[PDB]
């Protein structure tokens, strides 16, 4: 069996798939998303199973691949069963920020 | 002495500091600027110093560095010795871009 973890007693969850760009690559990981769940728990999840266990989950996005060139953004502390696409590929990309600087462009 | 590369046969340029953020830190190389050179010249220079020789120049940034808390964005294909700050100090952070998110 594959592990999980999850922060739900009981209820409805469902399973995504969470890419990392690693080894001239990407790597998906499978991980368990219960209806509760908001994007940091998730990102949090994703990072434990890609051995990011030394970073943060504050300096990380989560975005839904909608297909090869789409690609759906989760607001920063949305519920992440909602505001996936539910009928689109459970596949998501962990990525990492380019960030308290201001930049004049 | 420091090592550099440049291709200019003659005339101004200057000495900047192109951190990038690597092992716990900030490691800072001294990189040749010429009056003549864009931002993708200095940046093929910086990647070489910090041993990112299997990454491309058009996945990365230079940013003249103000102040702590202040950034000026070095343009794509701009002249590195006019478009930078001649009064600021001369460092500057080499970052990864950012790139159709609905």
């Amino acid at each position: 069996n594959l592990y999980f973890q999850g922060n739900q007693q009981v209820g409805d969850c469902c399973i995504i798939r969470v890419s990392l760009d690693v080894d001239n690559g990407n790597m998906y990981k499978s991980i368990l998303v219960t209806s509760q769940d908001k994007a940091p728990a998730v990102i949090r999840k994703a990072m434990d199973k890609h051995n990011l266990e030394e970073e943060e989950p504050e300096d990380y996005e989560l975005l839904q691949i909608l297909s090869d060139d789409r690609k759906l953004k989760i607001p920063e502390n949305a519920n992440v069963f909602y505001a996936m696409n539910s009928t689109a590929n459970y596949d998501f990309v962990l990525k990492k920020r380019t960030f308290g600087v201001k930049v004049k462009h």
